[PDB]
């Protein structure tokens, strides 16, 4: 089922990253901002999104706090949806 | 990329559930509940989640709010995943 190898899939990119080195629970958020930037590469703000797509950009080149678990790795993709995916332009 | 698959796989399951009736950026955690049962039918605890699992399922089955947004959305496939997925066995 799409959804299965969809989840399945966002825990293996998890995984390559958070595996590297130290707790394997956790990324920095340097390693978070390296995997959005070369995992979803092409994903780029709709018209409306910018200004709410650079803040959170800068948030996590600023920030170095390595307290990143999965759920805020995930939080992270459905915030970049809610920026890059044009079902959600039109959302709040 | 598999992430880019992936992160458009999940936007379409939310636009199928989301999609049928009213606003199209919410469910209710009745159609939240459905979604993950019909579409991550086989996933299951692992060892030791089995309680949290359990609590989880519940807390939807009862609750009846339809304030369900995306961000709720994958948030329950994440906590799913600490629950079901054997790399987060022990964490």
């Amino acid at each position: 089922r799409p959804l299965e190898q969809a989840v399945a899939a966002i825990v293996c990119t998890f995984q390559e990253y958070a595996g590297r080195c130290g707790d394997k629970y956790k990324l920095c958020q340097a390693e978070l901002k390296e995997l959005l930037q070369k995992e979803l590469a092409t994903w780029t703000p709709t018209e409306f999104a910018e200004c709410d797509y650079n803040k959170f950009m800068s948030v996590l080149d600023t920030n170095k706090d390595c307290e990143v678990d999965f759920v805020e790795y995930v939080r992270s993709l459905a915030c970049l949806c809610l920026y890059c995916h044009e079902y959600f332009k039109d959302c709040p």
